[PDB]
């Protein structure tokens, strides 16, 4: 297709006011009986009718009960009674055979056969396991009938499921089971009616067939509605369903307390499905769940990975609202809906466990991988402009930073405020598709504020660059001066960036106080201008703490001693900002250390010792007894390295994990008898917020205990392992294990291995360990692993475990290029049966020019070899366009 354009949308010519639905499911050939009911919009001319259909096998088709051929040279002498198909599938009718009046109505039915089990691809009608499931956002639908496949169409839908009793005895669609019995005819089956009272978008449509068990529980509304909530999956899984189900409770809660929010079904119902693209989707009434975020048991499943299924199951939920019941015009509004939603569960999950914690884990991400990409080739704003594949734009950049996007409407406004703008964000558009002018409107409107500048986050890519310029005491006028800077690099397709409206929060800490000295404590400074001074009141000598919760989403320069940032280590009150003091000095020692490995490659590199400071204040973080667990383990981590990575030009990842290793081995003996002593103080499974913390700070102990990677490091990651009880501190003493060459190591994996007995989630964590082991050959050892009889690239949580992991290890960057054409040999596979995996696997290959010259080279061959092959997909083939588009031609 050609590239579309976010100002070419026109409302469609046609409307669609009911979908019948009929389906015959088997799992090798499905029939798809499909009845549209449609007609003109008002006051438009007569138009030839076209409607969305990919890879169906058309059988008849039926205008107001009236059969139409296929048109073709013969029916050319006179057959009028024609439809035809376009060069990309579309059906068309001709407008001569269609109501010359636009309100009249019309019945299109279609007789088409799809194939789930050859439904690689994983959109529309596939076979998962022992289940047949759905998924169709974003244009996943037009794979299972003709339809308008646009979110701006919305119809009511009736639904009628046949399948095979013994195999499917279970039967789910969207809204509520109007019918069900045995099919006449053929005995052995029997089906089920399904329909919708609230008209819904296409891509919001889902089914289900196939053997289900179940656990449920009541919700009663603010309303006194009773809800019945029920988290579905296979058999063998269904005893690991009530963390998801407690997620969903506290999810309909939370939004009733914090937003009003309040569900409008009878049911609501999770499926598990083991293949799955995304980590989940927010069907209307029939969420479908990857595995790996709904399944959980102690025995299997982390901490993090406990919390990430409380935050996912809450996305979802929220999606109701905020994506279901106002949902998107067109897809270049997508952050309309994800970038609220992330919001929403980074509130939700901030309220329900950490909210300090959350916030780290969010900005580490976002400086991690969203940095990556708005600095690569890729960079977009959060309402792009232009695609060619929408599946390449569910992004981090639109989730992700259009949540930071939306969290600055809260710092500028207020919670009050907000929630004002939320309220009559759903007042104004509930029921309707919309815009993100629309939700700024509703904000602007609510509010009395003035949001025309801020609409540029909208509109501009690239991360915006604060400096600050000066900030100096002023004692003899009680002023604290700060002037800032603003400015933002170019990005593909717009060079000039205009100034953006930046919310700073900022406080000042007095060197006498040892506290702040503002009131508020925080005050949210409104940086709009490309230069700006401002004036804080400040009765004594202080010391500025700059960019509070990270309000911004934003690179910051500012020259600080260590002197001084060792005083905000101690005497910040900003939770973030205190751990940002602590990550800034650990960042610039990695940078440094990692810039001297990088001059020399290597050879012959001295590093001078820690300073006092940074140690010092890893000792107090470390024997600090009261505060919270969690804060203490995320201050003493190391920082990210592909954040630091991200601050460094060029990109060297070995030099970054020498850097890394040798700040690991330094700390581990100056404090060797502190860190045995806390760390013997945290033995001795439970979902507590206080046992994760403990949990938590005892796995980041044991890795600044076993930085020698020698016989005795290996020996207490052992016990580590073996002593385990959950999930949590054995997968964390493996990942130690698996960096130190030796039997521990290999008695480890093999161990791993037998005790998964046969789980799919606990085989992709032995695949992943493997993956990113820092040890010699881990990349034969991961080319290997591709024969294993466990391995198989249809399933993407099994391909991404192996393959995606292997691209975050830093010898995928070997100079010898083995590790980068292990990864296109990889693309160039999984781009034949399922484009959406091999694009985002291509993705690694974005930052080509980051790199030194001999890793370029390899990483534009691969990236040549890609866009030159034959049959590649629309979706990698935008991907590595992309990529190339600022590389040499030829
Ligand atoms: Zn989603
Ligand atoms: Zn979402």
């Amino acid at each position: 297709p050609v590239e579309k354009h976010r100002l070419d949308y026109k409302p469609t010519d046609f409307l669609i006011d009911f979908v019948d639905l009929d389906f015959d499911l088997y799992d090798d050939r499905t029939k798809v009986t499909s009845t549209l009911t449609m007609h003109r919009r008002e006051q438009t001319p007569p138009t030839d009718l076209v409607l969305d259909g990919e890879d169906l096998e058309l059988e008849s088709v039926e205008l107001d009960g009236n059969a139409l051929s296929m048109h073709s040279t013969e029916t050319q002498k006179g057959d009028k009674r024609v439809y035809s198909l376009d060069v990309d599938g579309r059906l068309v009718i001709a407008a001569d055979l269609l109501p010359q009046e636009a309100e009249k109505k019309f019945k299109v039915k279609t007789v088409v056969y799809v194939r789930p089990k050859e439904n690689l691809q994983l959109m529309g009608l596939y076979k998962s396991g022992a289940l047949l499931v759905t998924q169709c956002e974003a244009e996943g639908f037009r794979r299972i009938t003709y339809f308008l496949d646009r979110p701006d169409v919305m119809s009511l839908f009736k639904v009628r499921l046949a399948a095979d009793e013994k195999a499917c005895p279970v039967l789910l669609s969207n809204g509520n089971m109007v019918e069900s019995g045995k099919v006449e005819g053929e005995k052995g089956r029997h089906f089920a009616v399904f329909e919708d009272p609230f008209q819904k978008p296409c891509y919001l449509f889902a089914l289900v067939a196939g053997d289900l068990k179940s656990i449920s529980q009541s919700f009663t509304t603010m309303s006194g509605r009773n809800v019945k909530v029920s988290i579905f999956s296979e058999p063998e899984d269904s005893s690991k369903l009530t963390w998801a189900l407690e997620s969903v409770l506290k999810s309909m809660k939370w939004d009733e307390e914090r937003f009003g929010r309040e569900y409008d079904l009878d049911v609501f119902n999770v499926v598990c499905a083991k293949d799955f693209n995304m980590g989940a989707m927010e069907n209307k009434g029939l969420n479908i769940f990857n595995a790996a975020l709904l399944l959980a048991d102690p025995s299997t499943t982390t901490d993090a990975e406990y919390q990430r299924i409380l935050n996912v199951v809450g996305h979802e939920y929220f999606h109701q609202w905020t994506g279901n019941r106002v949902t998107c015009r067109d897809w270049f509004q997508l952050t309309l809906k994800e970038g609220l939603t992330v919001f929403r569960d980074q509130l939700f999950t901030a309220d329900m466990c950490s909210a300090a914690v959350k916030r780290i884990e969010d900005v580490v991400f976002l400086r991690s991988r969203q940095f990556a990409e708005d600095s690569g080739p890729m960079a977009h704003p959060i309402r792009p402009e232009t695609y060619i594949a929408m599946d390449n734009f569910y992004t981090a950049t639109v989730y992700d930073k259009g949540a930071e996007v939306i969290r600055m409407y809260h710092t500028l406004l207020g919670e009050a405020g907000f929630r004002k703008g939320m309220d009559l964000y759903f007042k104004r558009h509930d029921g309707k598709a919309v815009t993100c002018d629309d939700f700024r409107a509703a904000m602007a409107d609510a509010n009395g504020r003035d949001l025309g500048q801020f609409e540029r986050w909208y509109l501009q890519a690239g991360t915006p660059e604060v400096t600050v310029s000066e900030a100096v005491f002023q004692p003899d006028r009680k002023k604290f001066k700060l002037t800032l800077k603003q400015r933002t690099p170019p990005t593909p397709g717009q060079v000039e960036k205009h100034p953006f409206h930046i919310p700073i929060k900022v406080g000042l800490i007095g060197k006498t106080s040892k506290k702040d000295i503002l009131s508020p404590p925080t005050k949210v400074l409104e940086l709009t201008e490309a230069e700006q001074t401002f004036e804080l009141d400040a009765a004594e000598d202080c010391v500025l703490s700059f960019l509070r919760d990270f309000s911004a989403p934003v690179k910051v320069k500012h020259e600080q001693t260590d002197e001084d940032i060792a005083f905000l280590m101690a005497h910040d009150s900003d939770d973030f900002a205190k751990w940002q003091a602590a990550h800034t000095l650990a960042s610039g020692l990695l940078k440094h250390r990692a810039e001297q490995w990088r001059e020399k490659q290597g050879e012959d590199v001295e590093f001078a010792r820690l300073p006092k400071i940074y140690v010092e204040a890893f000792k107090q973080t470390l024997l600090e007894q009261g505060r919270d667990r969690s804060i203490q383990a995320y201050t003493l981590r190391l920082p990210d390295r592909d954040g630091v990575a991200q601050e460094m030009e060029p990109i060297d990842p070995l030099a970054l994990k020498e850097a890394t290793e040798s700040v690991r081995r330094e700390v581990g003996q100056l404090l060797k008898s502190d860190l045995l002593k806390v760390y013997a103080s945290l033995s001795a499974e439970s979902r507590d917020q206080s046992e994760v913390s403990r949990r938590r700070l005892r796995n980041v102990i044991l890795y600044f205990l076993t930085g020698e990677r020698d016989k005795e490091a290996a020996a207490l990651a052992m016990n580590h392992f073996k002593s385990a009880k959950g999930m949590t501190e054995k997968y964390a003493a493996l990942s130690i294990l698996c960096d130190i060459e030796g039997p521990e190591r290999t008695a480890a994996l093999e161990q791993f291995y037998r005790d998964a007995k046969g789980d799919p989630l606990v085989l992709d964590k032995w695949f992943a360990v493997q993956a990113l082991s820092d040890v010699r050959q881990v990349t034969e050892t991961v080319k290997e692993l591709q024969k294993h009889a466990d391995f198989t690239a249809k399933n993407p949580n099994r391909l991404r475990a192996l393959i995606f992991s292997f691209t975050r290890n830093p010898q995928f960057h070997n100079k010898d290029g083995a590790g980068y054409a292990l990864l296109a040999d990889s693309v160039l596979a999984v781009d034949r049966f399922n484009p959406q995996i091999a694009a985002r696997g291509a993705g690694a290959f974005l930052q080509w020019k980051k790199y030194d010259e001999t890793r370029q080279r390899e990483m534009l061959k691969q990236l040549r070899r890609i866009a030159n092959a034959p049959g590649l997909s629309v979706d990698t083939l935008e991907i590595v366009q992309k990529a190339l588009a600022g590389a040499p031609e030829e």
